[PDB]
């Protein structure tokens, strides 16, 4: 067999683990070998795996970070393999996810799949404090007004769940609150981020969601949602196949709430790309493997909850009433999501704005001082 090697964060109940050994049955003459990814320096690993010679023939790589090794020469270009396939083809995807790929006119990868972040709330609990569980908030202000009941310290419970990590987490999941306000990442420092980086403080100090959600990731932050320990959460269609094993109450989603009434819908686009680095032995069969993998997309919400970067196979129900509750509010939230970048300065720019939220956050600098400071980084790197 030609043996090749594939490095994703997807856990043993995610696609790329079982896709791989799906794809290692068919006994095609390729193997794959898994490695999951470790300790979150994945973009600064995978490059000095690059750089050295170790790095693995296929990666599943974050979005955001697809253009940074695009333009350094570390994908190859699969142009012309994507040309040839029948079972990959460009006008299968979204445009945002295709676009990430894309570097210099070629193509440096295919899409795993998409996403954004939305708000799941508990059900029981928001009849128990006497709200409407048919009418989840709409409105920051609505929002922060639900939390303030739901938080209830004699019963363990925190009103909302979400992440503020200095890392991506932090700012996947702090983007959304910014552009629904009017800012981007290029313009971090206008009133209506200022606006959105307070509504977090409030959120923390008024001790309506976990001081945890400063060092905690989205997926630790929605465990305690599932435990009945917050009553809402902002997360991604990833939870919802864990959530439907481990919440033991009535749930539902709904679009993220919106700055004022009837202020626009926004987020950032999330999910990975499949890649295959420039100096693989085995490109032709690295490049199969990816077609097995996006030959499998039509099954990916009904076996992992997750969603296709395609619009080609619009996902069907599965029967599950909560979990298709659950794709309906997702395929809404996805129409309104814009990517980070194409920047191949990404991380730069990310950890600008992971400093200004922590900045914010612990009292250190005032949410204005915080982003005005990041705008100027972010104005030298992008
Ligand atoms: O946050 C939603 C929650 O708030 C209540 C009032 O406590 O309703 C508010 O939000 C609704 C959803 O947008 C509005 O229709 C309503 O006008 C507003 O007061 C609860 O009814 C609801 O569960
Ligand atoms: O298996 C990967 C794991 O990462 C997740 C959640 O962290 O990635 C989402 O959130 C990231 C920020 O932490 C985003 O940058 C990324 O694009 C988005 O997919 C899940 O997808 C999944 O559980």
């Amino acid at each position: 067999d030609v043996t090749l090697t594939l490095w994703s964060l997807d856990r043993d109940i995610q696609p790329a683990p079982n896709l791989i050994k799906e794809f290692n049955a068919l006994n095609n003459g390729i193997k794959i070998e898994y490695r999951q990814l470790q300790f979150d320096d994945v973009v600064s690993e995978s490059m000095r795996a690059y750089s050295t010679g170790n790095a693995p023939d296929i990666i599943a790589i974050d979005n955001p970070n697809h253009a940074m090794f695009a333009s350094r020469g570390a994908f190859l270009d699969v142009t012309d393999m994507i040309a040839k396939s029948d079972v990959i083809k460009t006008e299968n995807y979204f445009p945002g996810p295709l676009k990430s790929v894309t570097w210099d006119g070629k193509y440096f990868g295919v899409p795993k799949a998409t996403n954004t972040i939305a708000l799941y709330y508990n059900k029981d609990l928001f009849k128990a404090a006497g709200l409407d569980a048919a009418k989840p908030p709409q409105t920051w202000d609505e929002l922060v007004d639900a939390a303030r009941k739901l938080t209830n310290p004699a019963k363990n419970v925190y009103g909302i769940s979400f992440s503020a990590k200095a890392n991506e987490e932090g700012t996947f999941q702090f983007l959304p609150w910014a552009q629904m306000a009017g800012a981007t990442y290029k313009n971090i420092n206008t009133d209506g981020a200022v606006k959105a980086l307070e509504t977090w403080k409030t959120l923390l100090d008024e001790k309506l969601a976990s001081p945890d959600t400063l060092t905690r990731s989205q997926w630790d932050s929605t465990a305690t949602f599932n435990a009945g320990n917050a009553a809402m959460a902002i997360s991604g269609p990833w939870e919802i196949d864990r959530m439907l094993k481990d919440a033991k109450f009535d749930w539902g989603v709904t679009l993220l709430p919106v700055p004022t009434p009837d202020a626009p819908r926004s987020s950032a686009m999330g999910d990975y790309n499949w890649a295959i680095f420039s100096k693989t032995k085995h490109p032709a069969e690295a490049f199969k493997a990816i077609e097995f993998f996006a030959s499998k997309d039509k099954d990916m919400f009904k076996n992992f909850g997750q969603l296709p970067a395609r619009s080609d196979i619009p996902v069907p129900p599965t029967g599950n009433a909560l979990k298709d509750e659950a794709l309906k509010t997702f395929v809404e939230q996805l129409k309104y999501a814009q990517p980070r970048g194409p920047s191949p300065e990404w991380p730069k720019i990310s950890k600008a704005i992971q400093d200004a939220i922590q900045g914010a956050l612990s009292g250190q600098m005032t949410p204005k001082a915080a982003l005005d400071q990041a705008a100027e980084k972010i104005k030298l790197v992008d």
